[PDB]
């Protein structure tokens, strides 16, 4: 059965206006700025932005990859398809 989510899960995150995004729970530093609660700090491939979301706009990477892994025309998004296959939890700072 499913836990909640934690840093390291990979996700389609979906914000209004855009597809369903590659993207993965983020930690949070020391030092860092905390997100607001009942929301994960989502660090979003290929653009390398960061949105805090919560649940219920997180779709889980395996489950949902054959619905929302294909190529899109926005800005960053195959770069984003590459990061999240290949090497989803590298520093890309």
């Amino acid at each position: 059965m499913p836990h909640a989510f934690k840093p390291g899960d990979l996700v389609f995150a979906k914000m209004k206006g855009y597809p369903h995004w590659p993207a993965r729970i983020d930690d949070i530093a020391d030092g860092a700025v905390k997100p607001p609660p009942n929301k994960y700090p989502i660090f979003f491939f290929g653009t390398h932005e960061t949105a805090f979301l919560g649940p219920k706009d997180l779709f889980p990477y395996d489950k949902s990859k054959d619905k929302y892994g294909k190529p899109n025309k926005r800005k960053g998004f195959n770069e984003g398809l590459w990061e999240i296959q290949n090497n989803p939890h590298a520093s890309y700072s």
